[PDB]
């Protein structure tokens, strides 16, 4: 009898801790300690799903006196509109009725051809130098970060002024470093929200000024703003680092993809799928239940801590065969929980999905040789960021 205790060792730099596949093993849900509170642990695929599907279970916390937080969760928690757990229902569904029609099939056809020249100039950059080369700075880093610009209708310079600024908010072992990155995003935005005022172009804070007839506050734009910048390009930048992570352990699935670029959605579902890095404390869905739930045998009683692992379910051979192998001639995967689901799935998971694909159709193509310059080891996974990631990638072509 010993509590396990969040975050799991993982002697890989990716995949899913071990001892978190050996309580999946025994069942689908287990009493957990982390940091923090104790949770409940729900670690396989058909509970997870069912779960994050439930209503009972929301982000924000119905507590009487909660517990503190890092300075970093609480402004993610309060960007998603769950910091008041008596105006949340009302606040998240008019958040997500704001953003969904920003992401409108009229914006991704224009910004999927956008993307791919991009794809393409920034690939040209990378064959015309000289390894070593940090493939997270030249490329990673660099296409979601243009995304961003395109959304918000600023120069792409911008992304150097704002590219750190998630990590930075999302620091949880610095609350003065996180409250002070979080304010230059806010005067950021609100100077953006000003702007596009009497200066209106086809991008999403022109769309919400006019929206309602302009009944929305500067402040309530700026919130949504800032959601988009702060959630729509780091974790993005993460997903191109561990694709390319994935596919270079992969030879046989990356030459494929080299000679067929149609297999690049596919390879895509499976990077999300498999994508997960370090001690994987990213791919963990925090939830409180708001009422009583029954899982398997085990009562979620009111007021309890639920830690989703939907980096473990999408693992979970129960759901994947083989769960733990890269493939991307699967017939008919079931939909990876990458993006989460139910009330809060991800509002930018069609745009994601395009810039993936956008570089992974070309990558191996454009580099065939592209291979790490420095052992697997030696990447270091930034456990105390909420969004995880690597800080660099050394390349060789
Ligand atoms: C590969 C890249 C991405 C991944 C893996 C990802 C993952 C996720 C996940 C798992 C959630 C649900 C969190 C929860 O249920 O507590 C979420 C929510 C969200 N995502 Fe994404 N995301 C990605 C990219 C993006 C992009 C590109 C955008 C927009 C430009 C975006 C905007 C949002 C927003 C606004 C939410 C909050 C939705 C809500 O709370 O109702 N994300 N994302
Ligand atoms: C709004 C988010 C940025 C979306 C999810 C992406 C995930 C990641 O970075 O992989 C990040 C980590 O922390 C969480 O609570 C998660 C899982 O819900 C998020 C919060």
């Amino acid at each position: 009898t010993d509590l396990p205790r969040l975050p799991f060792d993982n002697p890989d730099i990716m995949g899913i801790a071990p001892q978190m596949l050996a309580l999946q093993k025994e069942g689908p849900i287990a009493r957990v300690g982390t940091a923090g509170e104790d949770a409940w642990l729900v670690t396989r695929y058909d509970e997870v799903r069912t779960l994050l599907a439930d209503r009972r279970l929301r982000l924000s916390n119905p507590n009487p006196q909660p517990s503190a937080k890092s300075a970093a969760r609480a402004f993610m928690v309060a960007l998603m509109a769950g910091d008041d757990h008596e105006t949340e229902p009302a606040r998240h569904a008019q958040m997500r009725s704001l953003l969904i029609p920003r992401f409108s099939t009229r914006r991704l056809r224009l910004m999927k051809t956008r993307i791919e020249h991009h794809v393409d100039e920034l690939l040209d950059q990378l064959a015309a130098s000289a390894p070593p080369v940090d493939l997270h700075r030249v490329l990673s880093f660099r296409l979601p970060t243009m995304v961003v610009c395109d959304l918000l209708g600023v120069p792409l310079a911008d992304r150097e002024r704002f590219g750190q600024w998630a990590r930075g908010t999302f620091d949880q072992s610095d609350n003065e470093h996180s409250a002070n990155t979080f304010q230059q995003v806010v005067d950021y935005m609100l100077e953006l929200v000003a702007r596009k005022r009497v200066e209106p172009g086809d991008d999403i804070l022109s769309e919400l000024i006019a929206e309602k007839d302009g009944a929305l506050s500067d402040a309530d734009i700026a919130h949504l703003g800032n959601a988009v910048l702060l959630f729509g390009y780091e974790t993005t930048i993460v997903r191109i680092d561990l694709g390319t992570l994935l596919l270079l352990r992969n030879p046989v699935q990356r030459a494929q993809l080299a000679e067929d670029p149609g297999l690049a959605p596919a390879a895509v579902e499976e990077i999300l799928r498999l994508g997960v890095g370090g001690k994987g404390s990213n791919a963990l869905i925090p939830r409180y239940a708001h009422g009583d739930i029954t899982v398997g045998e085990t009562v979620i009683r009111t007021g309890d801590a639920v830690m989703l692992a939907i980096g473990a379910a999408n693992y979970d051979d129960r759901a994947f065969p083989d769960g733990g192998l890269f493939d991307l001639t699967r017939v008919r995967p079931r939909s990876h929980l990458a993006f989460g689901h139910g009330a809060r799935h991800c509002i930018g998971r069609t745009l994601a999905r395009i810039e993936l694909t956008a570089v992974f159709e070309r990558l191996f193509r454009r580099l065939p040789d592209l291979r790490l310059a420095v052992p697997e080891e030696s990447l270091r996974w930034q456990e105390h960021r909420i969004t995880g990631g690597f800080d660099e990638i050394p390349v060789t072509f």
